[PDB]
DNA sequence: GTAAAAGGTAAGGGTAATGCACTTTT
DNA sequence: CAAAAGTGCATTACCCTTACCTTTTA
């Protein structure tokens, strides 16, 4: 699920046995991982990787293999033993993973039964004092952080990321029933109550108006309305009021128009608008953006160009006068007589 | 008794992993 | 040509933190 201690050592392990095999040093292997393509043995042995670790991708497999040898721009995949906050290091998983085994043998006990007595309404005083040992042998991290760690990775419920058309429904239905009491519904269909939440908030609530295509002018306009009126941006809200859209979906979006661009002066604003317009011309009452972005080549990426066209029409006041097409050419001649 | 510390639950928050359409390489 | 594999982009799987309660501890 997670790329654990274990899958570390597996790595390591066996990266030392392929060097003994091809009589390598570290080094060599670190040289091959620079190129792009990989041959030979090595190639060989990530296909082994990648069948041995069916959890994972091939494209993350690489990265962390890259990774364990150094190679620069992999730093964020590296191995992380210890963290004060944000995921859990290796080391911290196994100090928890040694306690709760070394809890378990102890009043002899399953893993299911601590799984359900963690999430036993108000759990006993023997779980109460085992999170008080278990915050001292990693003092360094927040209690509350440990706690909510403890939790999610130790539950009674089934956890697994396919919904079903039907389970999408019984949590509707659910909600409708109950609220959003995630508890409460999610001992009812056997889910964590965290996964119930973001199925709702994520994916279900949305209903059938959620979009996977293409954002539309409107929809990217109504976007830009919408932060307008408003940490300082809660992109939960965000999607509520936008309707179509997730709140990843929007976050992203709006990074993507918001992007730093180059500035935009009376010759750029001409260009953007005289390309607008010969799509709006030449192609029906619409915009290929296809050929402009290409013709822009890096300088702007297709949101951008986009948000620069949405300001230039909330500001050019010849597209409060005139319909789109002509106002484009009226908001082009415009801008020609002021270059003189 | 008290106040401080910690559990329980839901809102808020965010990135590595991944799917996809694509080019590139064997 | 097929097939294996790399890659930018948008989404997804999956997790953590904060806020605000109630409950337990000292």
């Amino acid at each position: 699920a997670r790329w654990t201690a274990e899958h570390w050592d597996y790595l390591e392990r066996r990266m030392q046995n392929f060097c003994q095999t091809y009589s390598l040093d570290h080094t060599q292997v670190a040289d091959s991982l620079h190129e792009k393509r990989l041959h030979g043995p090595l190639s060989s042995l990530v296909k082994l990787l990648v069948q041995e670790m069916p959890s994972f991708t091939r494209r993350t497999i690489l990265r962390h293999l890259r990774a364990l040898y150094n190679i620069p721009g992999y730093e964020k995949y590296s191995r992380k033993n210890s963290s004060g906050r944000g995921d859990f290091g290796v080391q911290e998983t196994a100090i928890i993973s040694q306690e709760v085994h070394n809890f378990i043998m102890d009043q002899g006990w399953s893993e299911y039964q601590f799984c359900n007595q963690i999430w036993a309404g108000k759990c006993p005083k023997t779980i109460r004092m085992f999170y008080s040992n278990l915050y001292k042998k990693l003092s360094h991290r927040d209690a509350k952080s440990i706690y909510h760690h403890v939790r999610r990775a130790y539950n009674p419920f089934e956890d697994r990321c396919v919904w079903s058309k039907e389970e999408d429904e019984e949590l509707r239905k659910n909600v409708v029933e109950h609220g959003k009491c995630w508890t409460k519904i999610g001992r009812k269909m056997a889910r964590m109550p965290n996964d119930c939440r973001d199925r709702w908030r994520d994916v279900v609530r949305f209903g059938d108006k959620l979009k996977r295509n293409a954002w539309s002018l409107e929809e990217e306009t109504q976007l830009l309305q919408i932060v307008a009126e408003l940490s300082d941006i809660n992109w939960t809200l965000v999607a509520q009021m936008l309707g179509t859209r997730t709140r990843l979906q929007c976050r992203y979006k709006f990074q993507q128009l918001t992007k730093a661009a180059s500035k935009f002066e009376l010759q750029e604003n001409v260009w953007l608008l005289e390309r607008i317009y010969d799509s709006l011309l030449n192609n029906g009452g619409k915009i290929h953006w296809e050929n402009i972005v290409k013709e822009a080549n890096g300088r702007w990426t297709r949101d951008q160009m986009l948000f620069q066209f949405i300001n230039l029409k909330k500001m050019i006041p010849s597209y409060d006068n005139l319909p789109l097409l002509e106002a484009t050419k009226s908001a082009i001649d415009d801008f020609k007589v002021v270059l003189s």
